[PDB]
């Protein structure tokens, strides 16, 4: 009783009590909140690293892996197979290699050099270099992680200490140096931390196991957290796997209270000073030689050996945690304490034995209440994130000292289940190693980067580069200059058609106006008053008709009758009575025109398809209708396109506006060009607005080159197959087409919605312009694509979501890419034409796509911008609609009838 109760105030510091046990689960509970927290997280101690590990296996996992073991006791290489026959949930194979010191300690090279060379081994040794055996990698080192195959190591720990290797992606040194040897490929997927390893070893076997805890070398645990409460990964959804590296709690001084000064001793003289101090009084690299350095101590005092101290006694780490344990052994503690001791040099008495086996006792027993306190904490954390009275889970446990001390588990068991009461914790200890739950996270890790690889290999066919764009610009031109030539504008694709607009506003345009607005999503009809003089000023009235696609697509007759009966209302609607009006009719399609009052339709495009008007002069076709129904009469002055009354309503009020462009159902473009060079029409003097009609460009084959094979699907299965191939990588009636076609790709491929292509996935139309546009909204979380998705008739998920909205973007980006090189030809044109080393020109820009998708305005000017840097181009949004222009053009008309 006396020697033990003596050693008991001696070491009284390090016996510590249920209350300091709760004071300290307590200071841990709270470090782990600001390890989790955005604001504290930088300063934490404990950091709380996100694995990107978001469950423990559910039986799914099937493959054959390799995995590496790097940072315990051993180095090992095994090879896991997981369900790869019936009948054997699990097949291991493994090898240990020899590290040694000069390795653990050199430079980074040498150590992965030292890896790969090992790995190079096991695969000659087995012939598996040609199985292509993803590789999983247990690195127990706290490491930085924004994804599972990337491990940004933080700080060394515990024996290695290899220089250049902190700050670096442990992925990228280990490829480094695979590649260097040239002697195989290794596919490296996926790297955990030895806690993640032993939770998910244990949670194959145990479906409650939502920690994984290791207490060898080092020590550390991770346990499943929620994601609402992980402030550095986004989403709020579901559970994250968390490595606390709890060994670096107490490294701000928050445990100085606890340690003594053989802790600052140990601390000191280690290769980490001030570093991992929980770790230091817990795990099997630092237990022995407490121990040794409280033995000198006591030596010193002659309170051992009758003050007997030899230099192997004062030898750091000649007293391992190995002894600690030989000496804690039931029948043999006392008999092992005398060889080991007498091999110190000393000559130990019995007494000596008893005091040194109870110093390796208090010893041993602290850590086990420490680790029991931390424990204790995440226990706590969980029943609090799960919400019940009482707490049942499963522990999983690995490292030597737990697993060979022959008192330490036990004694640590019952002190955390004393501290934790409200808990039915069970521990099961790891007997398999970190690699079988490496080759887990390693299976699922493979699943996602193959549909990964695939998703971008898709998306890839989309993607253009700068030198592709130049050459897209390119063809543009030629196709300008072909069809404005004479000699080659009949087989031209892009028309160029003179529009007989000769200017832009003069200023001095003023009357009343009536005008048609067809084509665009809104079919209307307009009054619009021009004043000019002192104070310009422009009043316009409009009325929304709808248009059924029965008349859309019905006989030119019908159409024209229904849009004669829509002016009759109009002019109800507005009061118009008195002398017939001047009338300027926009009308979206080609048209061949030989005065501003004549226009042949040359096609149909977008949705109409009305029986004999392709041909007819279309003012005839609607002087006609006005014929028959004798009622109202009209001055109908001009035909014009939506492109060339967009930009004379922005050039109304400025001089440089030279250009209009529309991204709307369908999309196009128009501009100033100089007299000499429209060769279809006499007359070299002054401009005339030329209609490109440039969403035919690439109905020659120019841009099959770009065009995917869902460009080809909705060409396919649109109205016009074959016409008007540019447009339909650009605008609003076709974009939403090219995501559903992908999207429908991705869920047979089993990639979204659970492999099920619904009714609703396979109506077409849903992508429309509006949808489109609110699932890329960056001020939209998650919620609200779902919610989108799901309210169109969609089963989507968070995954889901994310994935749809990535898809959105790439084909709303190429379309806003593609539209802006096409603008930088034109732009470029002008101003190489008109000699000027700079442009600075508007374009007037009108569209339902434009005017609401998020990026694709954004996406498009930085294009232009990119691509014809010697133009300075400034878009201007109509906010009339063509109406303003149209009526100017009008006015122009009449007074160029005198
Ligand atoms: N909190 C403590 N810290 C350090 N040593 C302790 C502590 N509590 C008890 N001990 C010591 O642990 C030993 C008791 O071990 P225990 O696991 O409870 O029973 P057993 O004798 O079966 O191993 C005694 O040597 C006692 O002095
Ligand atoms: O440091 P140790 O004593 O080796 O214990 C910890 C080690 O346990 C081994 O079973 C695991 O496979 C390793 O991943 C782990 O690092
Ligand atoms: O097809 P939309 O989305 O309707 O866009 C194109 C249309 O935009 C309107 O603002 C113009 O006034 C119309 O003349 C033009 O045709
Ligand atoms: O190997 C056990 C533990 O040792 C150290 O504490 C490492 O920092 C930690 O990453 C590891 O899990
Ligand atoms: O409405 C925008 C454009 O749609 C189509 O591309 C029409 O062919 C064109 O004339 C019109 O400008």
């Amino acid at each position: 009783d006396d020697q033990v109760k003596k050693i008991d105030k001696y070491l009284y510091a390090m016996r510590l009590s249920d209350e300091t046990l709760i004071d300290i689960m307590t200071r841990f509970r709270k470090e782990m909140k600001n390890g989790l927290s955005r604001d504290f997280n930088p300063t934490a101690t404990v950091k709380m690293l996100p694995t990107f590990v978001r469950s423990i296996p559910d039986g799914s996992e099937k493959g054959d892996f390799i995995a590496l073991d790097l940072g315990g006791s051993s180095f090992r290489i095994l090879r896991v197979q997981v369900n790869h026959e019936k009948n054997q949930n699990v097949h291991m194979e493994s090898e240990v290699y020899d590290t040694p010191e000069n390795i653990v300690h050199g430079s980074g090279s040498q150590l992965f050099d030292h890896v790969a060379e090992c790995l190079g081994d096991f695969m000659e040794k087995r012939k598996i270099k040609d199985k292509k055996l993803p590789v999983g990698f247990t690195f127990s080192f706290p490491c930085q992680q924004s994804k599972i195959d990337e491990a940004i190591l933080i700080t060394w720990t515990k024996r290695f200490k290899a220089s250049g290797v902190e700050g670096a992606d442990v992925v990228k040194l280990l490829n480094k140096a695979i590649k260097k040897r040239g002697d195989y490929d290794a596919n490296i997927v996926a790297v955990v931390n030895d806690t993640v390893g032993t939770m998910m070893t244990c949670g194959y076997d145990d479906q409650h196991c939502e920690v994984g805890l290791i207490i060898g070398t080092g020590t550390n645990a991770c346990y499943m957290e929620e994601l609402r409460h992980i402030d550095l990964v986004e989403g709020d959804e579901g559970r994250m796997c968390i490595n606390t590296e709890w060994g670096a709690f107490g490294d701000d001084g928050s445990l100085e209270d606890i340690r003594t000064e053989f802790d600052r001793a140990i601390d000191a003289y280690s290769l980490n000073p001030g570093k991992q101090l929980f770790e230091k009084m817990v795990s099997g690299m630092y237990l022995g030689e407490l121990v040794r350095l409280i033995l000198v101590k006591m030596a010193k005092e002659g309170l051992l050996f009758e003050g007997r101290i030899t230099p192997e006694l004062l030898t750091r780490g000649k007293f391992n945690t190995s002894d600690v344990s030989a000496i804690e052994k039931n029948k043999e503690g006392l008999h092992n304490a005398k060889e080991i001791l007498t091999r110190l040099g000393v000559e130990p008495s019995d007494d000596d034995c008893v005091s040194v086996q109870h110093v390796c006792t208090i010893v041993s027993f602290r850590s086990a209440n420490l680790v029991a306190a931390t424990l204790g904490a995440i226990l706590n954390r969980l029943r609090d994130n799960k919400g019940t009275p009482r707490l049942r889970t499963t522990v999983g446990v690995d490292g030597s000292l737990y697993k060979t001390h022959p008192q330490y588990s036990r004694r640590f068991h019952k002190t955390l289940r004393r501290l934790v009461p409200d808990s039915d914790v069970r521990f099961l200890l790891s007997e398999s190693g970190s690699g079988k739950g490496a080759a887990m996270v390693t299976a699922v890790a493979y699943r996602l980067a193959e549909q990964h690889r695939q998703i971008e290999e898709t998306l890839a066919h989309f993607h253009l580069t700068k030198d592709m764009l130049l050459e897209v610009k390119k063809r543009m031109r030629a196709e300008m200059e072909l069809g404005l030539r004479k000699q080659t504008h009949n087989n031209a694709v892009v028309k160029m058609l003179p529009s007989f607009v000769r200017r832009t506003p003069d200023g001095t345009e003023n009357g009343d106006f009536l005008a048609l607005d067809l084509g665009g999503t809104n079919f209307r009809v307009l009054l619009v008053k021009i004043r000019s003089g002192k104070k310009r000023t422009v009043e316009m009235h409009n009325k929304i008709y709808a248009i059924p696609i029965e008349i859309m697509q019905g006989t030119g007759e019908e159409l024209f009758d229904h849009i004669v009966s829509c002016i009759s209302d109009f002019l109800d609607y507005m009061g118009i009575k008195g002398p017939r009006m001047p009338l300027g009719f926009t009308f979206s399609f080609p048209c061949q025109q030989t005065s501003l009052d004549a226009g042949i339709l040359i096609t149909w495009t977008k949705g109409f398809k009305a029986t004999d008007c392709v041909g007819h002069d279309v003012v005839t076709l609607l002087r006609d209708a006005i014929k028959r129904r004798e009622e109202f009469d009209l001055d109908v002055v001009a035909v014009v396109n939506d492109t060339v009354g967009t930009m004379m309503t922005c050039a109304y009020e400025e001089p440089t506006c030279e250009v209009g462009l529309i991204v709307g159902t369908g999309s196009n473009a128009c501009y100033m060009e100089e007299m000499k060079n429209v060769e279809m029409v006499e007359g070299d003097q002054g401009q005339m607005c030329i209609n490109m009609e440039w969403g035919a460009f690439g109905d020659n084959g120019c841009l099959d080159d770009i065009r995917t094979h869902y460009d080809r699907l909705v060409d396919e299965y649109s109205l016009n197959a074959g016409k008007q191939r540019y447009e339909k990588m650009i605008s609003g009636m076709y974009l939403g087409e090219i995501v559903r076609n992908i999207l429908i790709d991705f869920t047979k491929k089993g990639f979204l919605f659970r492999g099920q292509i619904s009714e609703t996935l396979k109506t077409r139309g849903i992508f429309e312009t509006k949808f489109l546009s609110q699932i890329e909204s960056d001020r939209l979380a998650l919620l609200q694509v779902r919610a989108i998705l799901q309210q169109l008739g969609l089963n989507s998920t968070c995954d889901d979501s994310i994935l749809v909205k990535t898809v959105c973007g790439v084909v709303s980006r190429r379309a806003a890419q593609l539209c802006g090189a096409g603008m930088a030809a034109v732009v470029d044109k002008i101003r190489e034409n008109r000699g000027l080393d700079r442009l600075n020109v508007t374009v007037g820009v009108d569209g339902t796509l434009y005017k609401l998708h998020p990026h694709f305005s954004r996406i498009m000017h930085q294009t232009v911008k990119e691509l014809s840097p010697k133009c300075n181009v400034s878009f201007l949004l109509s906010e009339d609609g063509s109406g303003k222009g149209a009526a100017l053009i009008t006015a122009v008309g009449v007074r160029l009838r005198t």
